């Protein structure tokens, strides 16, 4: 075979992975990796160039962004703009990219029915791409949005900061996101033709040598071989060699630098950076992981331990940072309390410190041969991984690594190397190093301002004195290096499948206490387990007050527990708790062998947590800033956020909640905690690699733990009342209507509710949902190009359900409105237009999402969780609504349209959300509406409406 120039020797893969495996280099250069998995609902592939923002022409940033943006919208081949989404729509499929500095990555699934189409249609995008003119000014558009949503983000802000103050002649300092103004605006004042550019681009650099595809399917390899040889050995390819960055961004004029900054949120950080070599050839022993697990370790003796207890600090991320192909950064970064933000000296010094301890001790080889033990576990215990992440993911790897270690490189270590170890240490020093605060207080103290974002900041030499300080830092007794990890799991035994084994969760205990859902493991056999607890207390949310000690509680114990279940979670046994409306809220999850021991010690816990005081008011002093930073969210979240609270029966807001904060003293948060815990209602699934017995004992454990510390007793049924949505009335409809102080976008949420969930009015909604799903974007985005972020589909609370829109835009939202409006009526009329077999394609797309199985455990156990906490309880609910989804005609979805949605409906049930932004033809004909009542108060609004029922159970 010509096309192919070597086939891969056998790739390596888990001794449980079932998927089978053929790696090639085509004769054009293209790495491949081909995956056969005939079980898979949907098929998948990814292509992966490697060429991205560093490569952008430096008088057209963002252009390599853009070109990601542009290859969705025609090719020669097929030529229609929307096309390729239509297809994957339309065969329950879904695609997406991005773009890196040093790649763009393209990836889609699709029903594996139709896995060549979609991979014909795919592949054109790297081929000819028609760029078309029109498309492009629309476009630009959507790109513009992606940016001016980032524009007011910390985060952002913060990463292109850091490029701005490296080597301004360093591709690093490159914008890459790209806007208007430098995809359009400026182009065309500087005379450029922006679609040629983007036909130059592609064509010297989406070149078949840069670039990697990934195929998952149900076909055979060989099969899978013929298709990608077939469609891809046309690329055409240039040579091109491989952009490379072997001068580090941050020269010596960078170092010894201070920064700092403003941020939009109250937020308190230091970031301590340091410029080191390029360590990915060296994946093998991995020394900046080596580093980075000591140096950000949260156990005993740990760094961020001695920063806690001072006071200084909550949070500590450390290790090495993906830079480019030549650079690498290592970061230690923590927040700020009140008082870590007079301590910054002191906390840089205490960094210096504990790594002086780790060049005193030198390097250790038991730590490395841990590292490499978990990570031999994990990865052949690894979960089974969604088809469109797993070829997205391999499609960047292929790049970096032989064919036969794609899927073990990122995991198995092989090598020690002292050498490494001590050579990256090195560079670890005082002398080496760039410190960034951020924090209010710097407000009005700056003098520079970064040009594509507007950050305030200021920027300082750190005196010698201060360096010098930080080179003499002698070893602080503090810190000690961690011990053996205990929590390392070693019972990797499968239990056999018992003979009463059961498909669905059973109910195998039903008291006044205890509900227990149960069911083993009969899929995966991988040694783990999930355990899922919902604790109701009707204390946790029955005012703002509670709700704030609730929260605090809860807080407060996981910081207590940090220190200990830290050994847990690198052994792959992590737990989730918090607070919800109902309750509390604890899931614990991973390897089954060690979590017994972890549930134990969570719950003793909470049963007789004593409170540190000055945990309490450094927790309560972050809970304050964090509720008064929702004002700084998106104005989109914001629309989300208001709806729930009018259409929930009792829903506490952040102003109420921060009011009702400076009233949470230490007396009353301890006096809290055993009521809370007085009468409690459990509700747990317990699913994997367990038996019957284990998972009653497991339950009554946990039971007789709350039983004996907290004296627990059970609560009444009547009780355990959940909340209703309000009741929207025939033809009417509300507007409600806020302001974001801080984004200068409007955002808007449409609710259209319909009725009580239900296996018919449940398909129904789903169904044109999934009808109108693609085109929705296709008008609202691609055409009328109303925001970067247009979203349509169902919404399910409290039982009831309907068809919600959202949108974030420049436009104002009465505007939005009509244009949604004008959509609707759009849709009537394609639904009328369609042909049978159009139709039928919908439904058999849904069919195959609602029936896709899930690939590992937690997502099956997610499933149950689901008819588990809705009080539903209906298992089988995807075969059952998929039958009756089969049966659904043309008809039906009309008269459903005419009769709950349509603009004159008469069981229209309407409710916007406007969110006006801080400062506030060729399109189709949107119907009048009618005046609506405003919203003035929702406490008012809901007294003067009824509250639906509630779903009976299955
Ligand atoms: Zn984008």
């Amino acid at each position: 075979n010509p096309a192919i120039k070597r086939i891969g020797n056998h790739i390596t893969k888990s001794p449980e992975d079932k998927r089978e495996y053929r790696g090639l280099e085509l004769a054009n250069g293209i790495k491949v990796l081909l995956i056969s998995d005939p079980t898979t609902d949907k098929s998948s592939a990814a292509l992966d160039v490697h060429i991205g923002s560093l490569s952008d022409p430096p008088n057209i940033a963002g252009l390599s962004h853009f070109l990601q943006h542009m290859l969705f919208l025609g090719t020669k081949k097929y030529p229609k703009e929307n096309e390729y989404s239509q297809f994957l729509s339309e065969h329950a499929g879904s695609s997406n990219a991005f773009t890196s500095g040093e790649h763009t990555n393209y990836y889609f699934d699709v029903s594996h029915e139709h896995l060549e189409g979609a991979l014909d249609r795919f592949a054109q995008f790297f081929l000819s791409p028609l760029f078309d003119e029109s498309a492009k000014d629309r476009e630009v558009n959507a790109v513009d949005s992606e940016h001016e949503k980032n524009v007011m983000n910390d985060a952002w802000r913060l990463f292109q900061l850091e490029k701005a103050t490296g080597n301004p002649k360093h591709p690093f300092s490159k914008f890459g996101t790209g806007n208007k103004y430098t995809l359009e605006t400026r182009p065309n004042q500087e005379g450029i033709d922006v679609r040629q550019e983007l036909l130059k681009f592609h064509s010297a650099y989406y070149s078949s040598n840069l670039m990697a595809v990934v195929v998952l399917g149900r076909e055979s390899l060989d099969d899978l071989t013929n298709l990608v040889v077939k469609l891809f050995s046309e690329v055409e390819n240039k040579n091109v060699p491989l952009p490379e960055f072997p001068e580090h961004p941050f020269q010596e004029e960078h170092l010894k630098q201070l920064y700092k900054i403003v941020p939009i949120k109250d937020i308190r950080n230091l970031y301590v950076t340091f410029p080191i070599p390029d360590l990915q050839k060296y994946y093998k022993s991995n020394p900046g992981h080596y580093l980075g697990h000591l140096i950000g370790h949260e156990g005993p003796g740990s760094l961020l331990s001695e920063l806690k207890s001072k006071g200084w600090v909550n949070t500590l991320v450390g290790g090495q940072k993906e830079g480019a192909r030549g650079f690498m950064f290592f970061i230690i970064n923590v927040d700020l309390t009140e008082e870590g933000l007079l301590h910054v000296e002191d906390i840089i010094l205490h960094m210096f410190q504990y790594i002086q301890k780790l060049r005193a001790e030198g390097p250790q080889e038991w730590v490395f041969q841990e590292l490499k033990d978990l990570n031999a576990v994990a990865f052949r215990f690894k979960d089974k991984e969604r088809p469109r992440g797993y070829t997205s993911k391999i499609a960047g790897i292929l790049h970096y690594y032989p064919l036969e270690e794609v899927l073990t490189a990122e995991y198995l270590l092989e090598e020690f190397r002292p050498d490494l170890i001590e050579m990256v240490l090195d560079k670890l020093r005082p002398e080496n190093v760039r410190v960034a605060i951020v924090s209010k207080s710097f407000e009005g103290k700056t003098d520079r301002t970064e040009e594509w974002y507007g950050t305030q900041y200021k920027q300082e030499a750190i005196p010698d004195e201060v360096i010098k300080k930080w080179q003499n830092a002698d070893l602080n007794g503090k810190f000690k290096l961690p011990t053996k990890n205990e929590f390392i799991p070693t019972n990797f035994e499968i239990l056999p499948l018992e003979k009463e084994a059961t498909p669905y969760p059973a109910l195998i205990k039903d008291t006044a206490m205890s509900k227990l859902w149960f069911k083993q493991d009969d899929k995966f056999f991988l040694p783990k387990a999930n355990l899922n607890f919902e604790f109701f207390s009707p204390f946790a949310y029955v005012d703002p007050l509670h709700s704030n000690m609730a929260y605090l509680y809860l807080e407060l114990l996981k910081d207590s527990l940090n220190e200990y279940a830290y050994a847990a979670e690198l052994a792959g046994l992590s737990y989730d708790l918090q607070n919800t409306i109902y309750g509390m809220y604890l899931s614990v999850k991973g390897y089954n062998d060690k979590q017994p021991i972890l549930l134990k010690k969570i719950i003793e816990k909470m049963a007789t947590f004593e409170i540190d005081e000055k945990r309490f008011e450094i927790i309560k002093e972050a809970y304050m800033r964090s509720l008064n930073n929702f004002r700084a969210e998106q104005p989109h979240q914001h629309a989300m956020y208001y709806l729930r609270l009018l259409m929930t029966e009792v829903a506490w807001t952040k102003d109420e909640l921060k009011e009702a904060l400076d009233d949470v003293t230490l007396p009353r948060l301890k006096a809290f905690i055993p009521q809370l815990l007085s009468r409690l209602h459990i509700e747990a699934l317990l699913h994997g690699n367990i038996t019957k017995q284990a998972a009653l004992g497991i339950m009554q454990m946990v039971e007789d733990t709350l039983i004996e510390h907290a004296h627990t007793k059970p609560l009444l049924p009547s009780q355990l009342v959940r909340y209703r949505e309000v009741q929207l009335p025939d033809r009417g409809w509300f507007v409600y209507q806020q302001r974001n102080e801080v984004h200068n976008n409007s955002g808007i949420e449409i609710y259209y509710q319909t009725d009580m969930q239900s296996t018919s009015e449940n398909m129904f909604l789903e169904l044109f949902a999934q009808i109108i799903s693609e085109p929705a974007f296709n008008t609202l985005r691609t055409k009328e190009q109303l925001g970067y972020i247009v979203f349509s589909g169902p919404r399910r609370a409290n039982g009831i359900q309907g068809l919600r829109f959202i949108i974030q835009s420049e436009k104002p939202p009465h505007y939005l409105e009509s244009r949604v409006e004008a959509f609707l009526i759009t849709m009537e009329k394609s639904i009328e237009d369609m042909t049978e077999e159009a139709f039928q394609k919908h439904i058999q797309a849904l069919a195959i999402r609602r029936l896709d199985k899930p690939k590992k455990l937690s997502a099956e156990s997610a499933k149950y969780w689901g008819e588990i906490i809705s009080q539903q309880y209906n298992f089988d609910r995807d075969n059952t609504e998929v039958a009756y989804l089969k049966t659904l005609t043309k008809e039906d979805i009309i008269k459903f349209y005419k009769e709950m949605l349509a603009v004159d409906a008469p069981r229209r049930h309407k409710v916007s959300v406007h969110v006006l932004a801080r400062e506030m033809i060729n399109l189709s004909q949107a119907p009048a509406l009618p005046q609506p009542e405003v919203i003035q108060n929702m406490t008012e609004f809901k007294r003067g409406l009824p509250l639906f029922p509630l779903v009976k159970p299955h």
